[PDB]
């Protein structure tokens, strides 16, 4: 209860609510960003913590039916992930400040920015 609900403010990203459907849109991309890289430490923490507060909430069936949204693919059955895009939504992701998720937050942002050179707002209100 007490660090779920600090993890509900750390990750609110918009103004409604944790159970939003802008917010459950914004959410998909990040947990599907992570089970579509490396495994990290700090991802794998950011994903079980996700799928901790979706099972409080009631939301666990709305995260096991996760995917990429239809705004990063280019078509339906070619998987076909829009890179450029997709770095756009992780630079423009309005990280919170509050201890210890804001230092988690941005070596998370940090190390999938550096993952995807490595291989080399609008989104919300999108989805």
């Amino acid at each position: 209860e007490r660090e779920t609900k600090i993890f509900e403010e750390a990750f609110t990203f918009s103004e409604n609510g944790f159970i939003s459907p802008e917010n459950l849109g914004c959410l998909e991309a990040v947990v599907s960003l992570i089970k579509l890289l490396k495994t990290n430490e700090w991802s794998t923490v950011i994903d079980k913590c996700i799928h901790i507060c979706l099972i409080k909430n009631g939301m666990d069936h709305m995260y096991h039916s996760f995917d990429v949204p239809k705004c990063f693919m280019g078509n339906p059955i070619t998987r076909d992930i829009n890179w450029v895009m997709f770095r756009e939504f992780i630079n423009s992701l309005p990280g919170t400040d509050i201890p210890p998720w804001n230092v988690m937050t941005e070596n998370f942002k940090k190390k999938c920015i550096a993952l995807i050179n490595s291989k080399f707002s609008e989104f919300t209100k999108l989805m």
